[PDB]
C-alpha cells in the first residue's frame, strides 16, 4: 500500500492509496469509491480477498472524499473529480475504470459521464438521486431512526469535515436520514432534480460498459435503480443476486468471490 494526497482548491488534503498489480505490468487502473450513503465509511473497506482478485493484473486506487453532512454533495463531487483527475494523470496511457459500492457506484457513474474511462463496476448503486425511495421514508431504517433523536445524531457529526468515520457509530446519521426521509435534505444542494446529479437517458446511452451486481431484495437501494441503467446503456453485464441483502459481499463468501472473478473477466475482455 502506497499513500498519496490530492490538495483541494480549498487546501484540504484528500488521501488516496494505490495497491500495485501483483504481476507486472498493469493491465489497467481501477479507481475504487467506497460506499456509506455519502455519510459514513472509509476508503479501505474492501476485504483483502477482493483486493487480491482485483490486483492480480490491475492497480487498485482507493480514493477519499469529504462526507455529508459537514460538506454538501457539490463538495463531494468536487473532491471525487479532483482525486480522479490526479489519479488519471498518473495513468496517462493506461486503461482506467471506476468501481463503486452503493453510493460509491453513483459517484463512479458520474465520473463515467464526465470523464473518459474504459468501464464501470457498479455494486448496488444508482445513477440518480431524484427517485421516490430516496425522497421518502425507508421502511427498513424507520424503527432505529425513531429510537434516536436529533441531538443524539448531531453529536455523531464532526465540527469540521472528515473523509472517514471519526466515531464508530457515525453510520446512525445515515440510518436516521433514510428512516426519516431526510437524506435529500442532508445532501444540501440547491436542486437535487438537476441533471448534474441525475444521469440523463442520452448520457446513459453513451456510457462505457457497466458491470452491475445487485440483490433483487435490496432494502437500501431498490434493484430498479440497476434495471434503470440497463434500460439505456449499450453494454452491460448483470448479476441479479437472489437475496434480501444490500451489501451481499460484506463477507468473502464463495458467491461473492465468484462475482469478483466475473468483474476481472469483464475487465480482461475490455483490456485484451
Amino acid at each position: 500500500e502506497i499513500k498519496y494526497k490530492v490538495i483541494t482548491k480549498d487546501a484540504f488534503a484528500l488521501p488516496y492509496t494505490i495497491i500495485k498489480a501483483k504481476n507486472q505490468p498493469t493491465k489497467g487502473v481501477i479507481v475504487y469509491i467506497h460506499g456509506g450513503g455519502l455519510m459514513f465509511g472509509k476508503a479501505n473497506d474492501l476485504s483483502p480477498q477482493y483486493i487480491d482478485i482485483l490486483t492480480e493484473h490491475y492497480d487498485l486506487i482507493q480514493l477519499s472524499y469529504r462526507l455529508l453532512p459537514e460538506v454538501s454533495l457539490d463538495c463531494i463531487i468536487e473532491d471525487v473529480y479532483a482525486s480522479f483527475d490526479a489519479i488519471q494523470s498518473q495513468y496517462s496511457n493506461c486503461p482506467i475504470f471506476t468501481f463503486g459500492r452503493s453510493s460509491g457506484a453513483y459517484l463512479s457513474l458520474l465520473i463515467a459521464r464526465d470523464r473518459d474511462i474504459d468501464g464501470v463496476i457498479d455494486f448496488y448503486g444508482y445513477s440518480r438521486i431524484n427517485t421516490e425511495p430516496f425522497k421518502t421514508t425507508n421502511s427498513y431504517y424507520a424503527k432505529i431512526a425513531q429510537s434516536i433523536n436529533e441531538t443524539m445524531i448531531a453529536q455523531l457529526t464532526s465540527p469540521t469535515p472528515v473523509v472517514q468515520d471519526q466515531i464508530a457509530q457515525r453510520f446512525l446519521i445515515y440510518v436516521y436520514a433514510r428512516g426519516t426521509g431526510k437524506w435529500i435534505n442532508m445532501i444540501n444542494i440547491a436542486d437535487y432534480t438537476d441533471s448534474k446529479y441525475n444521469i440523463a437517458p442520452d448520457e446513459l446511452k453513451t456510457l462505457p460498459p457497466v458491470f452491475i451486481a445487485h440483490c433483487n431484495g435490496d432494502y437500501d437501494v431498490p434493484v430498479e435503480e440497476s434495471e434503470h441503467i440497463m434500460n439505456h446503456v449499450p453494454h452491460s453485464t448483470f448479476e441479479r443476486v437472489n437475496k434480501n441483502e444490500h451489501d451481499f459481499d460484506r463477507r468473502p463468501n464463495d458467491e461473492a468471490i465468484t462475482i469478483y472473478r466475473k468483474v476481472v473477466d469483464f475487465l480482461n475482455a475490455i483490456t485484451m
